[PDB]
């Protein structure tokens, strides 16, 4: 996982 908290930021927008 190169980014665990981005994967739910890229979900917001």
């Amino acid at each position: 996982i190169l980014g665990k908290i981005w994967e739910g930021i890229k979900s917001l927008f």
